[PDB]
């Protein structure tokens, strides 16, 4: 996957103009948005279609999926339909749920990513010691694309030891939670970016700011 | 606690607004909670909450297994409940701030939170089964009083409600399909929670009702 500028924009706004508005003013940084459900549950599915009409860019669908197998196979169905390109999904409930996601993401023409480590400090207490176990369930499972947290660049490190170059490495927690752009970057292929963009008084002036931060690492 | 119609609660996860209305107006004689989930949210939008309560005359427990960041879970909880969930279904595992903020947002709101213990699918055994008894603990800390735990296997159930108390709402799935039985899960749960073997019936209202029979002097 191909992300301008190695940086990804986590679309949290919950508002429809709001959300259209800031991505619309920062476009030509990038090309890749994640999309959750503070936006999809205030706004509807339909708002997947609305950016692709849009801007073109392509959408990871940040749904933390974490059920039973034939629940998480209808989450990554409807998900899909709505013209999402990536789902990300948890590992915690285990290798079944998992599997789950990646069948409906090969018949649609999809990627699953598996959350490995989360950024906030509640990963610490159940998430953070399965964390790498995780990472080989999805080694294991086929697993191509990832997600670990800037805000512990040790475990960042870690977590792209055992997946491996070729795997593909996002990570959110830059800016607002505390996390360097650059310093993540030397482990994850993107970074995932929200409220320093998206609540700036400038979010264009913000996105570029990180970029030029960034500029020998593109 | 919620007083939930024959200790049964319909998990509607039809995808398709014509069907899980028409199987949900059945039992309704039966079932007066539904927990609604993403299926049917992702696939008909949060107005189907909003169809729910103006068609049948029943609670509403969103299962959003919700499972981010506690500035995200915030976000989550609150539209949910503007929807008009009644509850909503939240992960432990990624900790206790990200239950928190779940649990001020319903306090606000004036809402529930149920909280998951140990899931009932197979997959569970791999890492939630070593946090579980922690996580209901950790719920038991943060003042949690709704709890989910797992039909399929009633030792955990059994311990996982000994942890809450009694005093503590406990609903169960993984009953009929998943291979739970209704009786043997009322043991240790308040309610169980059944899917598949009322909506996919031939006759989910027989369906519904051939459970409650099989309960019947545990109501
Ligand atoms: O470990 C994780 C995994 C996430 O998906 N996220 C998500 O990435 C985004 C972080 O946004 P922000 O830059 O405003 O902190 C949010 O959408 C959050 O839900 C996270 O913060 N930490
Ligand atoms: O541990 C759990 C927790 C759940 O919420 N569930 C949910 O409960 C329902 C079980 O439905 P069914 O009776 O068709 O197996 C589904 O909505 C599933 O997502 C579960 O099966 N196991």
């Amino acid at each position: 996957m191909d992300v301008m500028n190695r940086l990804i924009l986590a679309m949290d706004l919950m508002n429809r103009d709001d959300a259209l508005r800031v991505t619309g003013e920062v476009r030509e940084y990038i090309d890749t948005v994640k999309i959750g459900y503070p936006l999809v549950l205030s706004e509807g599915m339909d708002i997947i279609a609305e950016f692709r009409k849009r801007f073109g860019c392509r959408i990871i669908a940040d749904f933390k999926v974490a059920d039973i197998p034939e629940t998480n196979e209808k989450i990554c169905r409807a998900t899909f339909k709505a013209g999402a390109d990536a789902i990300i999904v948890h590992g915690f409930p285990g290798a079944d749920s998992v599997r789950a996601c990646l069948n409906v993401a090969e018949e649609m023409g999809r990627e699953v990513f598996l959350s490995t480590e989360m950024s906030h400090p509640g990963a610490e207490m159940f998430i953070q010691g399965a964390a790498d176990e995780i990472a080989r369930m999805g080694v294991d499972l086929g697993v191509k694309n990832y997600v670990g947290p800037s805000t512990r660049p040790e475990r960042l490190s870690r977590l792209r030891e055992i997946i491996g170059q070729d795997s593909f490495l996002i990570s959110p927690g830059v800016g607002a939670q505390g996390g360097d752009p650059g310093e993540t970057l030397r482990f994850a292929d993107a970074i995932i970016v929200g409220r320093s963009i998206y609540l700036a008084d400038n979010p264009a002036a913000a996105a570029a700011g990180i970029i030029e931060s960034i500029k020998d690492l593109l």
